């Protein structure tokens, strides 16, 4: 049990439809072998062998067109040839999500896009799609507030995320998303622009 591997996902940790994804796993510890992995039913881990470019040890664990299926929780390992070499410790998770399935949200004005500072700018998210959840991008440079919408309310469907206390700006992606399938999100809103004067 050496030491887990790298498993980082560029360009994207969340892909988009059909296309490209590289999950590179690297350790700087020389690995012979590299194997990934995911929990997602229809599962399965590749046996890939391992690129020593630059006195590290990394394997491009290249992904296919994201289609559906391959959406889950990645994890690595990294070992020595031949006979069970019985791999390291599993590498920190990857979530893997596949966007772009249906229809883009609608990144709420609601308070406002020009606040002034320390008031309390709270986004929201409204679609006649029923998203059992939803999802919120950056915050000078930030990732996720996944979460869960109300109920069919008169048409829409939203999941109001507060930042109340504003004390910078930035751009926002809202996200619609599936109960019964966590990875397979939507397409992205419109990006906003939050900001303070």
């Amino acid at each position: 049990a050496h030491r887990k591997p790298s498993l980082l996902a560029h360009p994207g940790r969340l892909v988009k439809s059909e296309e490209t994804v590289i999950l590179q796993c690297w350790s700087d510890v020389r690995f012979e072998h590299f194997l990934l992995h995911r929990e997602g039913k229809f599962k399965d881990t590749l046996h890939l062998i391992g690129e020593h470019h630059d006195g590290v040890s990394k394997a491009n664990f290249s992904i296919g067109p994201m289609m559906q299926d391959l959406a889950g929780t990645y994890r690595c390992y990294g070992s020595v040839t031949h006979s069970p070499y019985q791999l390291s410790a599993p590498s920190d998770p990857l979530d893997i999500v596949i966007t772009g399935l249906y229809e883009k949200p609608s990144l709420s004005a609601q308070p406002g896009p020009t606040v002034l500072a320390g008031e309390s700018v709270t986004l929201s998210c409204s679609s006649r799609s029923s998203y059992d959840m939803y999802h919120l991008s950056r915050e000078g440079e930030a990732h996720e507030c996944r979460f869960s919408a109300g109920p069919k309310v008169n048409g829409t469907f939203q999941a109001d995320f507060p930042l109340g206390p504003a004390t910078h700006g930035g751009t926002y992606r809202c996200f619609g998303s599936f109960r019964d399938s966590p990875y397979e999100w939507s397409n992205s809103s419109d990006p906003l622009l939050v900001s303070v004067i």
